[PDB]
C-alpha cells in the first residue's frame, strides 16, 4: 500500500470521522463539566518509627472515635431526580443547601439486604418540613424534637429553598468507617523523619477539613493521654468498677433466665430506650473527658450539654410511652432493658479499660501538629484537560479503526482498471444523476447524458461489421441500470435522425411502458403467445422519437415464451425497418432470458454498478454468456461518483 | 530514491522553507525578548538529619509567619493593556514604578468563584490617586488613611509617573502561601552535612532577597525558642528565560516543520513532471512549451519569445510527422479544460502562416470558444450558423489582422452542439476547405468532459493531445488516448505545455 491511498480514504470518510470525534468530545465535555468536584485537604504531623503509627492511624478505633464525635453516620444527600441534576445545578450557580442534624434514629427495618434505613425529608419552608419513610407522611418543625412511629429526629438550621428534598440515611457504623478509610491516606514523605502527611479527599470543602482536624486531635489526645494517666486514679477506678458491673450483668442474665423459664411496639420502644441509654453513657464519658481536657465555655462542651438535654427529653418521652403500655409486656421490657443496658455498659467499660491501657503503654512522648488540616480550593478530580484529551484521542482512534474496517471490507468495483485487468473493455462510465421520465429528455444537458453520448459515439464504431443492427443491454444483478442506460441511449441515438426501436424483453418486472406513457394492451407477451400481430405492439414515445414495445401482461412462462420462433421473426422484420434495435433484458445471474435473447443480438453489452457489483460477478456473467453461445462485446460501468482515493 | 531528488526538492522549495523558518525564529525572538525575567536568590543554612528540617521548612506555619510579617497577601501589579506591554516597556528603558502598601482591606465580595477582591488605582500625581472597584471612583491621598464604603487602604511612598495604573488584589492567605511555596525549594547538597541550600525564584530582585531572608530568620528564631552561613543574595543574571536555547529551539522547529511540509507536498503531487513519464507509456511527446511571462497572439505581439521558439520546433516536428497522412487536417485536443488547446492551436497557426503557407483555423469549441475575441471579430455567421444551415460557406471565413491565416469562429452558442457536429455539412465544409488551403487546424473541447473531439476526429488526418505540465496526470492522458481509440480516432501523440524549470529535474 501507499500513503496516497490512506490519505484519500481519510478525505473520503472525513464526515464520519468528524462526526464520531465530535460526539466523543461532546460526551467528554459533558462528563468533565458535570462530574462532582472532589477537593483534597491535608495536614502535617510531627512524630517525636512512623510505620506502626501509619498502621494505627487507619485503625478502626481512631476513625470510629472521630465518627462518633462528628456523627458521620447520618448521611444527608441533596436530591436531584436525574444522574446529571447536581452538575447542572452547580453550573447554573444554584447554591446547595444543608441541614445540621444532631440526633437521628430510624426504626431499623434491617431486612436481609438493606441494612441501611433511610427517609426522605421535603422542605416546606424555613421552619417546618415533611418526612416520608415508606409513604407515611409526617410533619416536623426545626427545633422541637420528633419522636413518632419509632423514629427519633432532631433538625437544626435548615438552609435551602422550600420545595427541596433530601435523602437521610442512617448507615451502619462499620460502613461509615469503611467510607472514611477509603478516601483517607497517610504517608511519611521522609521514610525516617517524624513528618507524616495526612490526606483526605471529599466533596465538601469544609466538612473534610473538620474531619481531618478531628482525626488529628483524636490521635494527639490518644497519644498524650499517657502523661495524664500514669498517676490518674481512673485505672484503679475501672479495675474496681468492672467486676461490679460484671456481677450485675450476671445477675440480670440469671433473672432473665428465671423469668423466661414479642410485641413489635414493645421491642421498638425497647430498642429506642437502649439507644438512648447508650448515647447517654457515652456522652457522660465524653463530657468527663472534655471537661478534663477542654473548658466548659468551649463550644464542644455546650454541644455535649445540649445533646444531653435532648437525650433526656427523648428518654422522658420514651418513659411516658412505656407508661402507656400494658404491664404484662412492660415486665419483659424492663428485664430486657436491664440485660441490654448491662451488656452495653459492660462493653463500654471494657473499651474504657482497653483505651486506658493503650494510652498508658504509649511510647511517643508528645506527637505535635505542625500543620492543621487545610483544603486546596482547586479540585483534584475530575481533571478536565486530560479527560478532554482522552476523549478526542479515543474518538480519533475509533474513527480510524472503523474507516480501516470499512476499507478492508469493501469488494465492489472502484475504477474501470479492475475490469480492464481481466480483459473486459469498459466502454463508458456513467456518473450518478442528481436530477418517471427520461433523463435524456427532461434534462438533456446533464452529465450522465453527456457520458451516454460518449457511449453512443463509442458504439457507432464498435457496432460496425456486426452481423445485424441489434444491441442487447444486460447485466449481472437487478437494479444495476439496464433500463436506464438502454432507454437513455435509445433517446440519444433517436435525436440524431436515426430511427430507433426499443424492446423491453424484461417479461418479469419491466416498467418501460410506465416511464414512456403507455397503452399497456398488446405488449410483447401478447405477441409471443400468438394472440396479437406485429403492428399493434409498437407505440411512440411522446418526448422521445423512438418506437417501443412494452412487455405487456406478465406471463407464467417467460423463458419458455422467448424460445418461440416468432421472436426471431419479429427481430428479423424489425431489422429491415429500423436503423437500430435495443433490447433490454433481465439479469443473467438471476434468470436465463438474456442468454436466450443473445443469440439474435448482433452486439451485447453488460452493465456493472459502481459499488454494488464485483469483478467476480462480472466475470461469472461473461463466462455464463460464453457457455450459452453469446459473445459479449464489453462492459459499461454505471453509478460513478467522484472519490478522492482514486 | 536518491539524494539528488531531495536536494532538488529542497532547492525548489527554498522560498517556503526560508519563510517558515524566518517566521518561527521571529516568534522565538519576540518571546525571548518579551518574557519577564525571573531572578533567583539563594541562601545557605548550617544544621547543627536534615530530612525533617527539609519537610518543616516548607510547612504552612513558617511560610504563613513570613507572609504575615511581609504582607505578601497584597498583590500589586503594574498595568499594561496588552500581553506584551511589560516587555516593550522594559525594552524601552522605562523604569517600573512601585507602591508601598502597609494596610489593605476590601469589602470581600466573596462570590462563588472570585474569592480574591481587587481594585484599580490610577496615579494622578506624586501625592493623590484614584480608586475604582466596580466603577465607583474615589480620590485618595498618600499619607492619610482611607476608610470608605467598607474599604480600608493605606499608601506610602508611591513612585511612578502620573497616569500609571495598578491592580491591587487582596488574595487569600492560603493562595499566597501556595504561590510562595511553588517557587521556593530546599536541598541538602551533601545528604549528610548540616548544609542546606535554599532557593527562591521571582521577578523582583530585592523582594525575593527580603522574602528569603525573612524565611531564614523565622526558621532560626523558631528553632532557637542552627546557623545562617550565607544570607540570601540574588543572582543578577536571570535564570529564565534562557534566550539562546529558545532561539535554537525555534530555528530547529522551523526547519523541522518546513522539511515535513515539503515532504508532504512532494509525496502528494501527481501531475506530470517530464516527458519521460508520458514516453514510458508509449506516447510520443512532440514538444514542451514553456510558460510565457509576456487578448492578442503571442506569436504576433512578441515573436521572439521562448514559447514561440518551442512552437516553431513543434512546427518543424509536424512538417515531418504530418507526411503520408490521409489529408491536411490537424486536430488539437486535450484532457481537461484550460490546458492550452486554443493557445497552442492559434500560435501554431500563426507560425505556420508566416512561412507563406495558407492556414485555416476552425474553432469547433461550440461551448466556450473565444477565438473571435482574440482575433478581432465579426461575430455574425460563426460555425453554428453554418452547421444549422442558415449560412453559406463564404460568410463564415474571416481574416486575422496581425496573423495571415483565415479563421471560422464558433458563432452563437447552440443548444445541441454534439448533435450539430454530426451533420454531414461539417464533412462537406472540411472537404471543401482541404482543396483551398494548405493546412486546417481544428480546436476542440476536452475529451474527458464532452464528446465533440471524438466526433470531429473522424475527419482529422492528424490528432494531437495537449497535456498541462503540473495539472494533468499520466492517468488522465492515458484515459483520453483510450477513449479516442474506442471512438475510432488514432492519436498521433502528446504536447506538453506550461513547462517551468525545476531544479529537481
Ligand atoms: N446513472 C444513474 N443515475 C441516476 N439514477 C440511475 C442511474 N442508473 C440507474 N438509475 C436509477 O436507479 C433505478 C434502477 O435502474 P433500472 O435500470 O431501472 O433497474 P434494472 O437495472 O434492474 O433494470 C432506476 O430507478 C434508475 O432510474
Ligand atoms: N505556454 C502558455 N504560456 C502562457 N499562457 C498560456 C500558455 N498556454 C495557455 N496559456 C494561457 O492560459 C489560458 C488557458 O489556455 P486556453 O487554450 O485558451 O484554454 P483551453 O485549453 O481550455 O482551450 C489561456 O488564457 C492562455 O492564454
Ligand atoms: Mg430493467
Ligand atoms: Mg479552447
Amino acid at each position: 500500500i501507499d500513503l496516497g491511498r490512506v490519505i484519500g480514504e481519510l478525505i473520503d470518510h472525513r464526515k464520519l470521522i468528524i462526526s464520531i470525534t465530535s460526539v466523543f468530545t461532546l460526551f467528554a465535555i459533558l462528563y468533565a463539566l458535570l462530574a462532582t468536584p472532589i477537593y483534597e485537604t491535608d495536614a502535617l504531623i510531627q512524630i517525636e518509627q512512623s510505620a506502626p503509627e501509619t498502621a494505627l492511624l487507619q485503625s478502626r478505633m481512631i476513625l470510629g472515635k472521630t465518627i462518633d464525635d462528628l456523627n458521620l453516620q447520618i448521611q444527608i444527600e441533596q436530591k436531584y431526580f436525574p444522574v446529571i441534576g447536581r452538575g447542572l445545578a452547580r453550573l447554573m450557580g444554584e447554591k446547595p443547601g444543608n441541614i445540621d442534624i444532631t440526633r437521628l434514629y430510624l426504626p431499623d427495618s434491617d431486612d436481609i439486604s438493606n441494612n441501611t434505613p433511610s427517609i426522605i425529608l421535603t422542605v416546606k419552608d424555613k421552619e417546618n418540613y415533611s418526612i416520608n419513610s415508606d409513604g407515611i407522611q409526617l410533619n416536623g418543625v426545626v427545633g422541637t424534637l420528633l419522636n413518632e412511629k419509632g423514629i427519633s429526629l432532631l433538625v437544626n438550621e435548615i438552609d435551602a429553598k422550600p420545595g427541596d428534598q433530601f435523602v437521610i440515611t442512617q448507615l451502619p457504623r462499620l460502613k461509615a468507617i469503611s467510607d472514611l478509610l477509603k478516601s483517607f491516606s497517610v504517608a511519611d514523605l521522609g521514610k525516617d523523619t517524624g513528618m507524616l502527611t495526612l490526606t483526605l479527599t471529599g466533596d465538601n470543602p469544609k466538612r473534610i477539613s473538620h474531619i481531618l482536624d478531628s482525626i488529628s486531635q483524636n490521635y494527639l489526645a490518644q497519644n498524650i493521654a499517657r502523661q495524664a494517666a500514669q498517676d490518674a486514679k481512673s485505672l484503679e477506678f475501672l479495675n474496681q468498677q468492672l467486676p461490679k458491673v460484671r456481677a450485675e450483668l450476671d445477675s440480670a442474665e440469671d433473672k432473665l433466665n428465671a423469668y423466661r423459664k414479642l410485641n413489635m411496639e414493645a421491642k421498638s420502644v425497647l430498642d429506642q430506650i437502649v439507644n438512648v441509654d447508650n448515647q447517654l453513657n457515652e456522652l457522660t464519658f465524653r463530657e468527663a473527658e472534655v471537661s478534663q481536657l477542654y473548658t466548659k465555655e468551649h463550644p464542644t462542651y455546650k454541644a455535649l450539654m445540649e445533646k444531653r438535654q435532648t437525650l433526656q427529653e427523648e428518654k422522658s418521652k420514651l418513659n411516658k410511652r412505656v407508661s402507656s403500655m400494658p404491664s404484662t409486656q412492660q415486665e419483659v421490657l424492663r428485664l430486657s432493658r436491664d440485660v441490654e443496658s448491662g451488656r452495653a455498659v459492660y462493653l463500654q467499660l471494657l473499651n474504657r479499660q482497653q483505651e486506658l491501657n493503650i494510652a498508658k503503654s504509649s511510647a511517643i512522648g508528645n506527637v505535635r501538629i505542625i500543620d492543621n488540616a487545610v483544603t486546596d480550593p482547586n479540585p483534584v478530580r475530575p481533571k478536565k484537560t486530560i479527560i478532554i484529551v482522552i476523549g478526542v484521542v479515543l474518538g480519533l482512534i475509533v474513527s480510524v479503526v472503523l474507516v480501516l474496517f470499512q476499507v478492508f471490507l469493501r469488494r465492489g468495483i472502484e475504477s474501470p482498471e479492475q475490469l480492464e485487468e481481466i480483459g473486459i473493455n469498459v466502454y463508458a462510465s456513467i456518473p450518478i444523476s442528481e436530477w418517471d421520465t427520461l433523463l435524456a429528455v427532461g434534462n438533456p444537458a446533464d452529465l450522465a447524458v453527456e457520458a451516454i453520448r460518449g457511449l453512443r459515439t463509442s458504439l457507432h464504431f464498435a457496432m460496425m461489421e456486426a452481423k445485424n443492427n441489434v444491441l442487447m443491454i444486460s447485466g449481472a444483478s437487478p437494479s444495476a441500470g439496464m433500463t436506464f442506460i438502454s432507454s437513455n441511449l435509445a433517446a440519444t441515438i433517436a435525436i440524431t435522425g436515426k430511427k430507433v426501436l426499443f424492446i423491453d424483453a424484461d417479461l418479469r418486472k419491466g416498467y418501460a411502458h410506465k416511464m414512456f406513457g403507455h397503452k399497456n394492451d398488446k405488449g410483447l407477451s401478447e405477441f409471443l403467445s400468438g394472440q396479437a400481430a406485429a403492428e399493434m405492439i409498437i407505440d411512440k414515445v411522446e418526448g422521445g422519437g423512438f418506437d417501443y414495445i412494452g412487455r405487456g401482461q406478465i406471463p407464467p412462462n417467460p423463458a419458455e415464451l422467448l424460445m418461440h420462433p416468432r421472436f426471431e421473426q419479429l427481430l428479423n422484420w424489425a431489422s429491415q425497418n429500423y436503423d437500430l434495435i435495443i433490447i433490454d433484458t433481465p439479469p443473467i445471474l438471476a434468470v436465463t432470458d438474456a442468454a436466450i435473447i443473445g443469440r439474435y443480438a448482433g452486439t451485447c453489452l453488460l452493465v456493472a454498478r459502481f459499488e454494488k457489483n464485483t469483478v467476480k460477478e462480472i466475470d461469472v456473467s461473461m463466462k455464463r454468456f460464453e457457455q450459452s453461445g453469446v459473445v459479449v462485446k464489453g462492459c459499461i460501468l454505471n453509478g460513478v461518483v467522484k472519490k478522492a482515493s482514486s
